[PDB]
């Protein structure tokens, strides 16, 4: 057993992003300098869609930004906008260690200063290694330190779906 | 009217103090590569607070450094040691906003890569504005925009207390 799970779902991941979205424009009171900004590959796809659902039930729309970073390395940054004083919402595949998170919260940081600066992930698996937290959470995933989540996304991988593996 | 009520009393302070002691050994699995830091003042003191309870129910002694950083300066850093690899305690009085723990957090990854980095905080108000969180935290307060936390301890104030403002 390599495969362990399924962890999620198209259905659910589409829910799951729909609450994510709404969670967001409640926390910012409305879309008054609100804009995404997607990390970690996978987070870019999901950024824009929920970007999409918001536009779909608040009207207007949210800008989005790449700063494709993993780990310290980065394939591509756009960000078309101004940080300054915006609430930015970073938008995450994958919650682990954190460390991902912190080096794109570094990097924003080192670009502008953001009124508010959110951290909403599709999945938080646990196992922490620095004081990040995500604000928003599609579906928290209790994992072993041996185990693996892969997030399969449309746009990326042909498919919706979230994975549990193990080694 | 400054003042409005008592969040914390000394007996209050003390067993919350206890309760961070046991919760960071409990949390490092011992007291192996583990060290406090403190910051934004007051929180030096309940560091060394900290490690005397831990010293006190665990024999080995826990080291204590310092990084006076208030927000962008700090008053003094004292680190008299390596960092990396160790499992580290940042010790504030006050989590607000989590700009000061983000600060504090920045300081430390320039100087070196701990295995871990907690956040131990007396009292959270908060009101945040980045997606910092304490791993440990004396007591949750919640406030309005206006109102204002006064942590008062003996090795400064001459005398321990938690007050709560409001303007
Ligand atoms: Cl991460
Ligand atoms: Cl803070």
């Amino acid at each position: 057993m390599r495969f362990k799970a399924e962890l999620m779902n198209a259905p659910e991941m589409r829910r799951a992003l729909y609450r994510i979205a709404h969670e967001i424009v409640e926390a910012n009171k409305g879309t008054e300098g609100l804009a995404l900004v997607g990390i970690h590959t996978r987070g870019i796809p999901l950024a824009h869609r929920i970007a999409r659902f918001i536009a779909e039930f608040e009207g207007k729309e949210v800008p989005v930004g790449v700063l494709d970073i993993t780990l310290p390395q980065v394939r591509e940054t756009r960000i078309p906008f101004d940080l300054t004083g915006k609430a930015i919402v970073l938008v995450d595949d994958v919650l682990y260690t954190g460390r991902t998170a912190r080096a794109a919260l570094d990097a924003l940081i080192d670009l502008g200063r953001p009124r508010r600066i959110y951290l909403a992930v599709l999945v938080d698996r646990g196992h922490r290694e620095l004081p990040i937290r995500a604000d928003f959470v599609g579906k928290n995933v209790p994992t072993s330190r041996s185990e693996v989540v892969k997030v399969k996304v449309e746009e990326v991988d042909g498919e919706d779906r979230v994975e549990l593996w193990e080694r």
